């Protein structure tokens, strides 16, 4: 497919507690890439940037601990939520908010992930995002 | 990938109840439509028909809120259930039904979500349906 | 795609109790498989091997009963766990452990889920596994 191999992929491996500027943005953070094709996932921001117009694959489940809170996350789109995921709040078990869709992006547009509702205290290992270009469009 | 590219997405964007013919066919409307190359989505009856042989992806997340209902949603194909998410009833949080699977499709097979058991009063706001053609097949 | 086109999609189809060779294993075992192009996904096994390098994508929704056991469930890279899911336990509705993930894979590398904790005692109809080879690499 060439330059229309575009995929990524990227876990939160331990259950560190957010930082400042995490805590600032709310914006979830990812620190172990798994996939990177086309470099087009921005680890320090935690970002997708289109390459292309296209239509592109997008999924997450972030998974969250007794924190007392309930939290609400959302796919954004240029800071715009696309779609968004519930969890609540218990000591049973570990438990996801999870949610995917299919987008149309242009060049230069910005998929990540934030925290609309709720904090992740406790962490949020074992949460996943990834990503992939369908195809692409022309015009 | 010419006319191998198809791919819809659709998403339910308010907390409407259910109409009355939703009531009847117990198929889950989604109204507002991100994606649809290919036009092969019906907007209308929220089904996806195949245009061609092949491997389609298909993604749900059916998201609920309090209604003293718990729920099972199934992708129906050619109004046999392939798989099946579930939903539980709580006050907490909105909860999400949610699977996905890859299923072989000819062309004007019809895949869509039916509410099999329970109802979607107070809404489905957040809900979304999305779906692919992975590859054409021939033959 | 040719030799490019790789997707498996499998499904628990009763709640019947596991066997004791998952019992040893703990590798959750799908009786019907409703995709298998390439004929790369190992039904005996329930183990995906791939046929190439590529960037694979999985996904996966283990659904449980009440069985007094909340379980995590992995998705497996030759033996180690690259992403998990969870599940609590409660007797209102049955519950999945969903996760996916995109990574890269080479021929002969194998992917199968792992019931980490816990067990699937009371059966785990309605749970799948699938995935699709989104590109080949070179190299
Ligand atoms: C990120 O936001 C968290 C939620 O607001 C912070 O935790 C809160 O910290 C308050 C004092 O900074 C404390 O009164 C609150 O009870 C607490 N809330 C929860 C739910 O834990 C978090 O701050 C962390 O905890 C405090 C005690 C400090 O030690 C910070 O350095 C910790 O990180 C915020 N983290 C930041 C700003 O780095
Ligand atoms: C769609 O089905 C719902 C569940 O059967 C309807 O709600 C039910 O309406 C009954 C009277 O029509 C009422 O006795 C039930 O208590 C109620 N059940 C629940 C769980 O809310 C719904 O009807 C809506 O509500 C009633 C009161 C009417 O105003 C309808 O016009 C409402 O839509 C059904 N909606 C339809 C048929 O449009
Ligand atoms: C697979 O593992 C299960 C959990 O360890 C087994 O169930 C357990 O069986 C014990 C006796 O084998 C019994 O004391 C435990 O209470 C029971 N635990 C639970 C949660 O059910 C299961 O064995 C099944 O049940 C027993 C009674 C025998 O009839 C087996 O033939 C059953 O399959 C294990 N299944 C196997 C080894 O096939």
């Amino acid at each position: 497919s060439g330059s229309a191999k575009v995929a990524f992929s990227a876990i939160r491996s331990t259950n560190h507690e957010p930082s400042e500027m995490s805590n600032r943005t709310m914006i979830i953070y990812f620190d172990q890439v798994l996939v990177n094709i086309g470099n087009n996932f921005d680890s320090e921001r935690s970002t997708f940037i289109a390459p292309r117009k296209g239509i592109y694959s997008f999924n997450f489940h972030v998974v969250k601990v007794y924190n007392r809170q309930t939290i609400q996350v959302s796919l954004m789109l240029n800071g715009w939520p696309v779609i968004s995921a519930f969890a609540g709040d218990q000591d049973v078990t570990r438990e996801a908010a999870s949610n995917g869709v299919l987008i149309q992006m242009e060049k230069g547009d910005r998929a990540y992930l934030k925290l609309e509702r709720g904090n992740l205290m406790g962490g949020w290992k074992y949460s996943t995002f990834s990503g992939f270009l369908v195809f692409p469009l022309h015009h």
